[PDB]
């Protein structure tokens, strides 16, 4: 019932939910930025963003995380990708893909800029799912590096056990960032 | 002692299966590859890679990432089996989309490979048989910086001296 539901149910048997890392995927191969690249999944986690575009037909898949223990789930759940514990100033190898879902929103750190500056001496094609309280911060650092295509918004759900109010909002807002990096 | 020696015993002991380059060369050139900074750190691309020896070399020398490709499918069942830390496919050259720090191939000398290596990576190398040397240096000048050409021997069975001249090229992708 469509790439993505097919890809979403791939996801959901791994050990961001399946459905948005899907769709978020998604567009990234209909962009052609998945299918026959070379993609590095930066801050994998369990890596199910990593997992997904092994399934959607990468060429190469290579995903990074500073936790062991994730890195040790991320390899179980799919051992085609190339995972390794690492921090984000380690990476050096070029890429035609960056991805990351980061944690960040108002307040950004040193941390914060290093996965960015990372990024554009990385890859040609960036992508970042995530808070959309660093939607500005991010518009202005990604189009001072690169052609920003796509500016995104999309809904993710809050816990009401999260929520301090029933009148309060039930879905929080996040953003998808694709950038065309300048440099190569 | 010595990263040379320690890295051809590893690749001796990789299963053949399916002039392949022994040991010691397939070492001395990825060492060399290694100390031009385009190995260790980097993402590498190992074309018609064989048992594998070249592409698990570079992972023992700490690749960033490794991929590497072979149109027999019982060869990549060997190499996955020699090395399951790199991307072992099956596949046609004309296959390839990827991008890539280092591309890496030896050449039973066909041009199809040799655009396929700067479409796709920044830094080229090439180790085979001498009688293709003025034929690939043709090649390569014209897309890229021949910064290496050097004339080595590898050791081959007499059955077929035990010796045959092979040359080492060292590329600069123009692109990127």
């Amino acid at each position: 019932m469509g790439i993505k539901n097919d890809l979403e149910i791939r996801l959901q048997k791994l050990q961001t939910d399946a459905s948005t890392a899907a769709y978020f995927l998604i567009e990234i191969y209909n962009d052609g930025n998945i299918g026959g690249r070379s993609v590095i999944d930066a801050g994998t986690g369990n890596g199910i963003l990593a997992c997904g575009s092994y399934l959607l037909g990468a060429e190469s898949v290579t995903a990074f995380d500073i936790d062991p223990d994730a890195i040790e789930t991320a390899k179980r759940n799919c051992g085609g990708v190339n995972f390794m514990v690492a921090d984000v100033s380690e990476i050096s190898g070029k890429y035609d893909t960056w991805i990351m879902n980061p944690p960040f929103g108002s307040v950004v750190k040193h941390s914060d800029r290093a996965f960015i500056d990372k990024a554009f001496e990385t890859s040609m094609w960036i992508y970042s799912i995530g808070n959309a309280k660093a939607r500005d911060f991010l518009r202005r650092e990604f189009s001072a590096r690169g052609d920003v295509f796509r500016e995104e918004k999309v809904y993710i759900t809050v816990p009401r056990i999260y929520r301090h109010h029933s009148y309060d909002r039930a879905r929080i807002e996040a953003v998808i960032f694709g950038v065309r990096n300048h440099s190569f």
